[PDB]
C-alpha cells in the first residue's frame, strides 16, 4: 500500500506531467524503443522506425504517447482503486497485444527517467521511491490479471 504523503508526491509530479502530456509521452516511447528494441517490434504501427529523428518527427508516435499517459494518469488519480479502470488494460495487454510483464518493467523505468530529466524540483528521491511503488502496484495487479489467464508465466 502507498500511503497518503506517498500518492501526494506521485500527484504532484503528475500534475506537472499534464502540462505538456504529448511532449512527456512522446519522450518516454523514445526512450523505451531506444532502451529496450525488441519493444519496437510489438508496435506494427511504428516499427517502420530505425533512427530517433524519425521517432521525434512522427505525429503517429506523439499521438499513442498521449493515449498511454492518458490511461496511466486516470489510473493514478484512483490511489489503488483502479479495478475498472486496469481490468480492460490487462486484457487487451495480453490477449491482443501480447506484452510480457517485463516489458511492463521497462516502461515504468523510461517514466522514471523521463520524470527525473523534466522535473527535478519535484522529482527528489522521496517523490522517485513514491513514483516506483505506484508504478509497482500497477505492475502487481496487472501481472494477477495475466495469471488469471494463462499469460503470467
Ligand atoms: C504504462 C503502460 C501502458 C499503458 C497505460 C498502455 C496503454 C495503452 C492503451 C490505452 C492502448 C489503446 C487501448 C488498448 O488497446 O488497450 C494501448 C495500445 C497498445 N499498447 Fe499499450 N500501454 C502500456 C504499455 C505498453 C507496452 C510496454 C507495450 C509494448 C512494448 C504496449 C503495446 C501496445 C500495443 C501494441 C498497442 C496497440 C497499438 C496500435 O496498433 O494501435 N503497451 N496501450
Amino acid at each position: 500500500v502507498l500511503s497518503e504523503g506517498e500518492w501526494q508526491l506521485v500527484l504532484h509530479v503528475w500534475a506537472k506531467v499534464e502540462a505538456d502530456v504529448a511532449g512527456h509521452g512522446q519522450d518516454i516511447l523514445i526512450r523505451l524503443f531506444k532502451s529496450h528494441p525488441e519493444t519496437l517490434e510489438k508496435f506494427d504501427r511504428f516499427k517502420h522506425l530505425k533512427t530517433e529523428a524519425e521517432m521525434k518527427a512522427s505525429e503517429d508516435l506523439k499521438k499513442h504517447g498521449v493515449t498511454v499517459l492518458t490511461a496511466l494518469g486516470a489510473i493514478l488519480k484512483k490511489k489503488g482503486h483502479h479495478e475498472a479502470e486496469l481490468k480492460p488494460l490487462a486484457q487487451s495487454h495480453a490477449t491482443k497485444h501480447k506484452i510480457p510483464i517485463k516489458y511492463l518493467e521497462f516502461i515504468s523505468e523510461a517514466i522514471i527517467h523521463v520524470l527525473h530529466s523534466r522535473h527535478p524540483g519535484d522529482f527528489g528521491a522521496d517523490a522517485q521511491g513514491a513514483m516506483n511503488k505506484a508504478l509497482e502496484l500497477f505492475r502487481k495487479d496487472i501481472a494477477a490479471k495475466y495469471k488469471e489467464l494463462g499469460y503470467q508465466g
